[PDB]
């Protein structure tokens, strides 16, 4: 659903200041060769060749590590999240956007992303990048840029008397559709989204139900960095498999449970399901080398185990006796 909601006059100066702060000290850049882009990490290649270099140079710089979390290993993500929650003393807010790529306006697209790319890249490459942006208007970096712009707008609205550089220095971790911010702008974020024309969903941090971030649940971010898959999103749908019909059910289930072990080995109410899938569909599945040579293969802390159990129960609103009964039923099947 395309939208053409231009922002107000005042917000334009805030957006320009945010873009300039994003530019930082990297005035000049050069495009990457086709071979280097191909070995990095059709239609994706032509934009990737420039966008990967732009991200790696500007968005992964010294003065842009405060907010651009997108682009780091999951261990690095967990470390950053724990550091941010320690800094904010467990006072953080979560942002959940609905169809951001389908809702970003033309003015935002042509005044944030296009401006940033043109300022980052060399003048001799202006035509190619502008043509690529025009083709885009009619991937990953766009969401991060939108999140950074919205964070800058919120910070500018919260403290209009501070210098833009100091305001932007407080930008918290942001990664695409998910991000973190101070809880003091919980109500003012909705007005900023309305001014830009975006829809924002915000939820106050609650230790009883855990914290939601990148479909990951932090059981107790104050002390431990233990983290698990989001139970709210996956439990209601994990019993149904959305793989293509051509794949046997056993191979898809095996890949799903292998990923779950790789990410959620010691999570209550999921380990039992994964083990029962491995016990039932496991022997009936095909050879694992066969599925490793098949395209659809990629189409999918012990100390606080008690606390993780209680946090999962709080997340799923299931009584402990009910949880034990469910665990017994799952294991005995």
């Amino acid at each position: 659903v395309a939208n053409d909601k231009k922002p107000s006059d005042r917000i334009a100066k805030i957006a320009e200041t945010f873009v300039k702060l994003m530019n930082g000290p990297f005035k000049d850049l050069d495009p990457l060769s086709i071979e280097e882009t191909i070995e990095r990490l059709l239609f994706i290649l032509k934009v990737s060749r420039y966008t990967l270099a732009y991200s790696d140079i500007v968005l992964h710089a010294e003065h842009n590590e405060h907010w651009y979390y997108p682009g780091r290993n999951p261990t690095e993500i967990a470390d950053g999240v724990c550091e941010f929650v320690s800094d904010c003393d467990a006072e953080v807010i979560e942002t959940d956007f609905s169809n951001l790529d389908g809702r970003v306006s033309s003015w935002m697209q042509r005044n944030i992303a296009q401006k940033a790319m043109v300022q980052a890249f060399r003048p001799e490459y202006r035509d190619e990048i502008i043509s690529f942006m025009d083709t885009i208007i009619n991937t990953t970096p766009h969401n991060t840029q939108y999140n950074g712009c919205v964070e800058f707008t919120a910070l500018t609205f919260e403290h209009p008397d501070a210098e833009p550089e100091d305001l932007f220095r407080l930008i918290g971790p942001k990664c695409g559709d998910d991000g973190l911010s101070r809880a003091i702008i919980q109500k003012s974020i909705n007005r900023a989204a309305k001014c830009f024309g975006l829809e924002l969903k915000v939820e106050r941090y609650n230790p009883e139900i855990g914290l939601c971030f990148l479909s990951r649940v932090f059981v107790d971010p104050l002390a431990t960095t233990t983290t698990i898959q989001d139970p709210l999103r996956t439990l209601r749908k994990l019993h149904l498999t959305t793989r293509d019909p051509t794949i046997p059910l056993a191979d898809a289930a095996c890949d799903r449970v292998e990923g779950y072990l790789c990410t959620d080995a010691l999570t209550p109410l999921i380990s039992d399901y994964c083990k029962m899938v491995l016990r039932l569909y496991g022997p009936t599945a095909s050879t694992e080398q066969v599925r490793n040579q098949r395209r659809s293969r990629n189409k999918e802390h012990p100390q606080d185990a008690h606390l993780m159990k209680q946090v999962l129960i709080k997340r799923t609103a299931i009584d402990e006796d009910q949880v034990d009964a469910l665990i017994g039923r799952f294991a005995a099947m």
